[PDB]
């Protein structure tokens, strides 16, 4: 991802077929001429869409040029969540399922996966970050924790953001209660909240080279959210 100081981002298309199908799905999402009331809902939870984008001497080298959901944010902190069971998709090979269990196993059992996360810290004027093994190391037993990690920012648990994302992902699970058209694998949620010196918080969907037709509700999908749900509420007893 490369921060613009526009507040735009350019993401490089992963190569194929993974790029090519996140092209593919911003472009039937955004297409100008759609009037289908579940794509159109879809688009509030996405970043805004600004088509394809290449350097100007450059036409080999492809992006997408997507809206900056921290550019609003001073001092943003950043959680980026993979949800889900299964992060293969329905045409994965034996090999390519095995390859994607094994990168967490756990996925079937918790449904998400911390990718990585980036607090700011009052105290000390800095940044700590997570990396992917970090998520990866994460079980039943340490998952609360965990994910309380991302919250622990201005002297405090900030249960004001925690509260704020649980109230932001309710809507995103009531677009997956509504709609049985898309089935989303690999696909993340970022969280970004206020780390400077309340209750202000952006949710959005990301990463869609995973994104198949269906004709049921995303199960997996609903699963991990409903857990993080669940995960999220009981750090609000903390
Ligand atoms: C502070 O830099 C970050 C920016 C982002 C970021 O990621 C995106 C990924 C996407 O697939 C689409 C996006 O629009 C963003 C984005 O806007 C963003 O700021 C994520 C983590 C970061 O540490």
């Amino acid at each position: 991802i490369l921060q613009h100081p526009d507040g735009t981002v350019l993401k490089q298309l992963q190569p194929p077929p993974r790029g090519p199908r996140e092209l593919e799905f911003y472009n039937m999402v955004y297409a100008a001429d759609c009037f289908d009331g579940v794509l159109l809902e879809l688009r509030k939870y996405l970043p805004k869409y600004y088509g394809i984008w290449s350097p100007p001497t450059a036409p080999n080298d492809l992006y997408l040029k997507l809206e900056d959901v921290t550019h609003k944010f001073n001092k943003p902190c950043i959680m980026d969540v993979k949800i889900g069971q299964k992060s293969y998709d329905p045409f994965a090979s034996s090999e390519k399922i095995q390859q994607q269990v094994s990168k967490y196993p756990l996925m079937e059992e918790i449904g998400f996966l911390v990718l990585g996360m980036r607090v700011y810290h009052v105290h000390s004027d800095s940044y700590e970050t997570e990396n992917q093994h970090y998520g990866r190391s994460l079980t039943k037993e340490t998952i609360k924790d965990g994910v309380s990690r991302f919250f622990h920012n201005g002297y405090c648990l900030r249960k004001d953001a925690v509260a704020a994302s649980i109230q932001k992902i309710e809507k995103i699970l009531q677009w997956f209660e509504n709609q049985k058209q898309l089935n989303f694998y690999a696909s993340s949620l970022l969280f970004v909240y206020e780390g400077s010196s309340g209750g202000e918080v952006e949710v959005r969907m990301i990463d869609f080279a995973h994104v198949f037709p269906s004709n049921t509700i995303d199960e997996g999908y609903v699963y991990g959210l409903k857990h993080l749900i669940s995960v999220l509420r009981s750090i609000l007893d903390n």
